[PDB]
């Protein structure tokens, strides 16, 4: 079952063994070999997991399996956890990140530098693509396998899109393809603080490839299209705003745990902001357009205590048990005790 | 035929439908239609659509067309209009660009920055898998379709990976990740300037995505694997070769005609480079290594000073005859008539 850690060194080698069959001068093969067995490891390490374990899971329980099945599985779940390196280095990009899993994010090594590490995204990327040919180009699932990837991916840059531009300008004319030298001063949009727009982001940045695209993947591989998928769809819903309303309130509430250091000084929408904007007084209001999506540590002090004046981890706390609630409720309109199982099961290990 | 120009309105517009139909508020629909309706046009449009050109033509000349089978083949040359699209949002922001195709470059508008440009060449790369599926789905080429789109995107960013990093320290040891502050200074490595090392670098880095690809992408569409295959990636590579090195050329000689700003700056291995390395006295030898890579006037007048010095447009002419006719050559081993002629024509209006 979890042994999945062991098997990665032979999905890693098996792209890397590809790389090697290019035409290229010997001493060059030496170097590309050594610089993307690194790429790989330092990225796709020291995560939690949960999207590949979720696909083992879904695998087992939809449900005897004999050691080359399991190969082809262990295949697409590191293939989520392939994808999910690739959304972070580029989120570290995309957003000047610092620390990731408790290391340097990888475009700040002066090694790598940004220039790589865009270039590193889409190999990343596009490995994905080649383990999954590798290994189930002969399965009858294998064109919906990587139609459930592409799809999955689509939606989650939609959704980085919107959690990135949400404020922006031009969401607020035209776009000056004349302007590359007066930088927009960032402002938040009292107009877009709202769950309606905040489900939206949420649904689209992390439900469809945390929650949709492994269960998906698990169970195509299995064998099942049917109207249960649009039922499992609406439980990732829910695991996904529950996930990242979570992530929201670690930002700014310890980064030895959680392994990073910003939503404030980026300028997202983030749950602590709608809930205190929804609570606080008119004056309060006045000072988080003034303060929120600065890098003055001033500014971002003014909006962390405003945060703990209005208390939001309580409110937090509410949301979350009121949530973990409601997704349960979903689970067991399901109708299938081996899935609903390892919605549960995930449902409790989420944060660990 | 070259009707394709017509049809850009109607795959853009199919791809932006995909998103139209997310489950998203209806404003947030409207401003995210309007910011990739851009993202298409903006880096698209304004090239001389070389490869698009050459799929529709081998089509063509592998052969009796009717208009259903007109609009899969335009898909795929806009397709890889849409890859070079990707390659160029891309390429801009790893070498610091400043103009593409006459205009700014995408990620330095202040409207979308490096941030978005990112996000952006991923939803490029991956409009094109959609694309392929809305009109191929149920075509018997449609893996090897998608396939030939993934082998080609993957060595243009091994080659892509060394034309940045074959003169950088990690290329002459291991990268450190410790290191996020010392700053690596451009220089020089002299024993890569050599013809063996450029034609791995070249031939990954243009002839599988600029020729091998929209050419297979034809014959694959036509129904033919067969041994013709081998015959066109070689010469592939000989007209990756020509192409780029024209390209090194027009680097050193005018942004009215090429649309762009810059090798010697950027520390780039180029054409001028190596053939002026060979040529050259050992006290210019020194001169170069002085001179090369530094963002300082003077010392890009010195390169330039010896380019003219060595008579290096005297040279390119000679190699240009001599690899033309290596070319025509290989073209004739063909034994295929119609596909011979769209080579010929190719390699006549390859650089208009
Ligand atoms: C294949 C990339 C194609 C281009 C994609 C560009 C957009 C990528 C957007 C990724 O968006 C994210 C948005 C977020 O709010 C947060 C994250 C990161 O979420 C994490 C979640 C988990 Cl469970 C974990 S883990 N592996 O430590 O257990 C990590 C991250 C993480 O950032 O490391 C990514
Ligand atoms: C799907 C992207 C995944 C990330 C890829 C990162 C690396 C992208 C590398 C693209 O590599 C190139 C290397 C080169 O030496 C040159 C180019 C561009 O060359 C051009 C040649 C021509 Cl003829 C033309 S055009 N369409 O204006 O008539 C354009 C390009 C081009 O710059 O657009 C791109």
């Amino acid at each position: 079952l979890a042994f999945f850690r062991n098997m990665y060194d032979k999905y890693r080698d098996a792209f890397l063994s590809h790389l090697n069959e290019y035409s290229l001068e010997e001493e060059i093969k030496e170097h590309i070999s050594k610089y993307y067995k690194l790429l790989f490891d330092y990225n796709c390490l020291g995560g939690k997991n949960n999207r590949g374990i979720l696909v083992i899971l879904i695998y087992e329980y939809v449900k005897d399996i004999n050691s080359s099945e399991w190969e082809k599985a262990a295949c697409l779940a590191w293939c989520i956890e392939i994808l999910q390196a690739a959304f972070l280095v580029a989120d570290d990009i995309m957003d000047k990140g610092e620390m990731r899993r408790n290391k340097y994010c990888w475009y700040l090594l002066k090694d790598v530098e940004t220039k790589n590490a865009v270039n590193d995204v889409l190999l990343l990327y596009n490995s994905i693509y080649k383990l999954i040919e590798i290994y189930l180009r002969n399965e009858s699932c294998y064109v919906d396998v990587i139609a459930t990837f592409r799809d999955a991916t689509l939606k989650t840059i939609i959704g980085q899109h919107l959690d990135t531009n949400i404020f922006s300008d031009k969401y607020s004319r035209e776009i000056d393809v004349n302007n590359i030298n007066v930088p927009e001063q960032p402002v938040i949009d009292i107009n877009m603080i709202n769950f309606g727009v905040y489900k939206n982001i949420v649904i689209h940045k992390t439900a469809y490839y945390s929650f949709f695209l492994p269960i998906v993947c698990g169970m195509l591989l299995a064998g099942i299209d049917n109207l249960i998928y649009k039922k499992i769809e609406d439980i990732s819903m829910l695991m996904g705003e529950y996930f990242q309303i979570h992530d929201d309130y670690l930002d700014i509430f310890d980064s030895t745990k959680t392994g990073k250091v910003s939503d404030i000084q980026n300028n997202k929408l983030t749950w602590p902001l709608i809930k205190t904007f929804e609570l606080c007084s008119e004056p309060d209001k006045i000072k988080i357009v003034k303060n929120y999506g600065k890098n003055n540590l001033a500014c971002v002090k003014v909006i962390d205590s405003l945060y703990e004046q209005y208390k939001i981890r309580k409110h937090y706390e509410s949301y979350e048990k009121a949530q973990k609630a409601k997704i349960l409720s979903a689970i067991n309109e399901l109708h299938h005790e081996g899935i609903e199982y390892v919605l549960k099961y995930l449902l409790e290990i989420l944060f660990t």
